[PDB]
């Protein structure tokens, strides 16, 4: 359930999201972020994500959420739960207006990256970095600075 | 904001998931606590208490908020066991049958001492202390409470 522009706005004016994000390591003890082109977190480095929709099973989120943001469909199975974190900001993918809060389901898992497909929708740029570099720098938002803390 | 109008919480429900902490409450005896629901959804089944997390509330906070609303008594999360990540669908909602409900769930398990509570009759016309083999066996035991056991 894609929704339209105003009901997105007031889902996200009134309630939580509730997303899924991507702890992705590479073959050399590295991890995926992309530089997100979307509010909010807008021009930092981020790890991958996105909230499931209304009546999709987590399963099914996981498969659709994993093709979209990385080019390719992983299941569930694949992924190692990582812990439930949540995400405030002070905007909104629309605007400055009103804030955003996402419940946050994290998942580690390892991929060749050979074998992924790096959509440009979401992310102008991608980088595989290691723990202490992605760490040591404020253009990587806290919020995915804290999954390796 | 926190506690919507109806309006905007039917658009919320219609429109994505809502994140929830569900609680399953132990006695000293090792019996574990259901009330008999008198809202939709799941409404007039047995099921644990627990309600939905309101936009920009911590999770830590509503813990706190929802076992005062939920048991009378209020608990910190760092009294909570995290039980598992839970998915709950409905035909219903809280206004009648218009319209699915979409829970993603975050179970908490804790012990408490059943002279301490005071049980609210808002959302329960009737509570019980049964043992898993006992609620397992009941059909009016909601499956999405049942399966936590
Ligand atoms: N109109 C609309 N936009 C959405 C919906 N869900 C997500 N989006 C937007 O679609 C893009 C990708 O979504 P997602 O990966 O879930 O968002 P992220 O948290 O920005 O990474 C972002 O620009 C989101 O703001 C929706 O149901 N309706
Ligand atoms: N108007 C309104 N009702 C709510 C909201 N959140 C929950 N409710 C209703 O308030 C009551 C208690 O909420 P909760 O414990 O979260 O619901 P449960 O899933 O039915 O146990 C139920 O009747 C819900 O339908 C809200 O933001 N606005
Ligand atoms: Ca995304
Ligand atoms: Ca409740």
């Amino acid at each position: 359930m894609f929704l339209r522009q105003e009901d997105f706005a007031t889902v996200v004016r009134s309630t939580p999201l509730v997303s899924l994000d991507f702890i992705v390591e590479n073959s050399r003890g590295e991890f995926l972020l992309g530089k997100r082109t979307n509010r909010p977190a807008q021009g930092y480095w981020f790890v991958p994500g996105g909230r499931v929709q209304k009546d999709e099973t987590l399963e099914a989120a996981f498969e659709r959420l994993t093709m979209a943001e990385l080019g390719l469909r992983l299941p569930i199975t694949a992924g190692q739960f990582y812990g439930v974190w949540q995400h405030f900001y002070d905007d909104n993918f629309s605007g400055t207006d009103f804030t955003t809060h996402y419940v946050v389901l994290g998942f580690r898992f390892r991929v060749a990256e050979e074998e992924l497909l790096l959509p440009d929708e979401q992310h102008d740029d991608y980088r595989w970095l290691t723990p202490d570099a992605l760490l040591a720098s404020e253009n990587v938002h806290a919020n995915s600075r804290v999954y390796f803390n």
